């Protein structure tokens, strides 16, 4: 039952990768990932570490390098992405989610995040982070969070990695609703020269037009 530590690596200037693990029953070790986001001296978390240990982790690396750090998002309700919003809020620290996702939160007796994105479309810190609901896809509330500094795209678990022969866990899935989706996100977002999947490998677009075709297989 041992799991690696949470590393952090450097996509391009001011987007920092962290990926982190757990061991999910009929799946084995999983990693996950998400991002910190800097901009003039000040942090922002896009999807929290898989664990308690791992999230102090890297708020502690954070704090360490001299960032202010603004707060997290989550880009849906799943563990991979809220398993630290408790800790995050035992600290003073402010968390993210959408209305559909703190309430899917609550459904599920899991701690929510202290403040609630709503709409479609949301702004974090300024314009520098955009959250966007392309439609149902993995689950009814994901989102994307789109970086227009960085021309990157953080599709959580709404976008799938090109090895993946699959859509993952499709237990609260919209498959029929999913390629719709992906296609509303490739439309809305041209511009994207980087794709960061919820779990695997970093890419361009490409990711998008994979998953858009496994959702259209999957039907
Ligand atoms: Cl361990
Ligand atoms: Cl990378
Ligand atoms: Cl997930
Ligand atoms: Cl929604
Ligand atoms: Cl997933
Ligand atoms: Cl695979
Ligand atoms: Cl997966
Ligand atoms: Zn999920
Ligand atoms: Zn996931």
């Amino acid at each position: 039952d041992e799991v690696p530590e949470l590393r952090i690596e450097k996509v391009k200037e001011n987007i920092f990768l962290h990926t982190s693990y757990s061991r999910v029953n009929g799946f084995g070790l999983v990693s996950s990932n998400g991002l910190v986001v800097i901009d003039k001296g000040n942090a922002f978390i896009v999807d929290t570490p898989w664990s308690d240990r791992d999230t102090e982790t890297l708020v502690h690396w954070i704090r360490k390098n001299g960032y202010e750090l603004l707060g997290s998002v989550s880009t849906h309700w799943h563990e991979d992405r809220t398993a630290g919003i408790k800790w995050l809020n035992d600290q003073s620290i402010s968390t993210y989610a959408t209305t559909s996702t703190n309430h899917l939160l609550k459904e599920n007796k899991k701690e929510p995040a202290k403040y609630t994105l709503k709409g479609n479309e949301s702004t974090l810190v300024d314009g520098l982070i955009e959250v966007f609901y392309p439609g149902g896809g993995h689950t009814i509330d994901n989102v994307v969070v789109w970086l227009p500094k960085s021309k990157i795209l953080f599709g959580g678990c709404f976008v799938r990695s090109l090895d993946s022969e699959g859509l993952g866990y499709t237990g609260e899935a919209h498959i029929d609703q999913w390629s719709r989706s992906a296609q509303n996100a490739l439309s809305r977002y041209s511009e994207a020269q980087i794709v960061i999947p919820g779990h695997g490998k970093i890419g361009d677009i490409a990711l998008l037009k994979h998953t858009k075709s496994l959702a259209e297989t999957a039907s």
